[PDB]
């Protein structure tokens, strides 16, 4: 038994990563393949169509350990760059480009200079930011889940803003939430709680023995879903409590009678105590995350 | 910006994780070079683990009654010896995928990752701390036995701990890789509890520092203290005693913040005097006591926010 915050095994990942310079300008590159990705953002309100189109090939030092690879294409796709090279990555894995919705959850391998440097689990905020923890240089490192054998990578880091949270796109360069990849004024929104991640710890809590919380009472998504926008949290829809379904059944705690202990705990808080460990609510964790995390699933 | 719990990156701990079985019995071994390293438990049976006779159950084995299996190749074992609570079998081939490696025996406050194993396949990736009673509060379900915890320094993995138990408390224990347990607990299911567990103090006040770091001062006070008026207090909270080497190993944080280790002492002091307000530190509402002082300078700029 036990409850942590467990990220992917990073190797497969780690296979992959490069380092990417472009004059004073260094950061970290995805090697796919015969092809680099890394956020655009390398070459430098500018001009990247342009730029771009008037730098050639020997301009883009990418360095994978201690060789060089030779760029002999490059390209746009909106907020990625994408270089060719001489030469497909031998340690490419069975991989696939995925966009995430906010409240799914991914492993961040934050690294520096092409070398990963650490690995966390992040969920993608109600906000389409990241709690991440990234300095100078991070920019390029990448978010991935496994699903058997098959990398999906989700995430890849442009930015910071200043709540000291982070901003990044989708491997397609397309941004997670209202943000430009500019030197310009940009803040997060209002956050709001994953309420169907909530709940998934709570039954993570109940699988290992923390019961104190739990109680009597039942109710209906209309009345917990008043008291939730209330505590700033998301609306629970029916889609979530079909998804809780396993956890509601192995436990034997229905979701509405879960969400009456939500309810319970957002008006009275937590009277000293803890839930695993932790006298917050978290809600970083999905159900799959639970159910994979207390079924023992390996790669 | 920003403080995770990180764990190292796993790739070159990956490409060591084998299966080992004997009999009926699974577990993951560690391959480095032509030595793999496993639970000496594996050679128990259901009958054995109250009061298993370790040398009498391994005298009546042979290198073919172990199968171990890298992905699809069966590996061959050629030799076999127990050193402590550690099976080490001798296998023909050399890991082509061995990293720079060591083992290392940790103190009490030290933090580590652990990769979570089943059948030789890797699970996930965690962070952990030799809690001071010894046990760590791990996740590990049947067949986790052999996942191992490790740092990594460039390129070199310090191997410091191997999965053995599950205390009553829900929470672990292991060996170094020598085999030794740390604490005082054995490899048989005879009746065994943790000491009452307490916060790692010097890891705490490190937190505090990072929280400074990240620009959150809030908790500060204008109070100095003695540190054995500190010590004082803080065993009152089941607090672990701060030495004199631990004010030293928070040298280098002190002069970044330029907050002396001894004012940070008064305010922890007043934070466990109060709690938190309703008010949390680096999105923890609990004083977090698993970073190190080396972690926090890892993870953290290196430039104060203010
Ligand atoms: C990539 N290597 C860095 C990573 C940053 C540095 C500090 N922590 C991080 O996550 N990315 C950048 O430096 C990006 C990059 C220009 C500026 N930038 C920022 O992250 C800045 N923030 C913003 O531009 C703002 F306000 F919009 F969020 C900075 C002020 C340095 C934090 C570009 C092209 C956006
Ligand atoms: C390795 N595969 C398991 C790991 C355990 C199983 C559940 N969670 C874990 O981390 N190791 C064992 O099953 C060891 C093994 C015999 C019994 N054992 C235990 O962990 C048991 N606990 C104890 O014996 C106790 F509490 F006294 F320390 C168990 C109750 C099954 C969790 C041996 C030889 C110690």
């Amino acid at each position: 038994s036990g409850f942590r915050k467990m990220a992917f095994p990073s190797g497969k990942v780690e296979g992959c990563m490069v380092q990417v310079t472009c004059g004073t300008t260094t950061l970290n590159g995805l090697w796919l393949d015969d092809v680099v990705y890394c956020p655009r953002h390398v070459i430098c309100n500018p001009n990247y169509e342009d730029l771009l189109i008037r730098k050639s090939n020997h301009n883009f030092l990418v360095q994978a350990g201690n060789v060089q690879l030779r760029v002999i294409g490059h390209s746009m796709q909106n907020c990625v760059l994408k270089l060719k090279v001489d030469t497909a990555n031998p340690k490419t894995p069975k991989y696939k480009f995925v966009r995430i919705q906010p409240g799914q959850t991914f492993s961040v391998l934050a690294c520096y200079n092409g070398s990963p440097s650490g690995v966390y689990q992040c969920a993608m905020r109600p906000n389409f930011t990241i709690k991440g923890s990234f300095l100078n240089g991070s920019c390029g490192s990448v978010g991935f889940n496994i699903d058997y054998d098959c990398v999906s990578f989700c995430y890849m880091h442009h930015m910071e803003l200043p709540t000291g949270v982070h901003a990044g796109t989708d491997l397609e360069g397309n941004f997670y939430g209202p943000f430009v990849d500019r030197q310009t004024a940009q803040a997060a929104g209002t956050d709001t709680t994953i309420t169907v991640n909530v709940l998934a710890w709570l039954y993570a809590a109940v699988i290992n023995g923390d019961r104190w919380f739990l109680n009597r009472f039942t109710t209906t998504l209309n009345d917990f879903n008043l008291v939730a926008m209330k505590y700033n949290y998301e609306p629970l829809t029916q889609d979530h409590v079909d998804i809780l379904g396993p956890l509601s059944a192995q436990t034997g705690i229905a979701v509405l009678d879960m969400c009456a202990s939500l309810k319970e705990l957002l008006q009275n808080g937590m009277n000293g105590r803890t839930i695993l460990g932790s006298a917050l609510l978290e809600d970083e964790f999905t159900p799959f995350d639970v159910v994979r995390q207390c079924s023992g699933v390996t790669f």
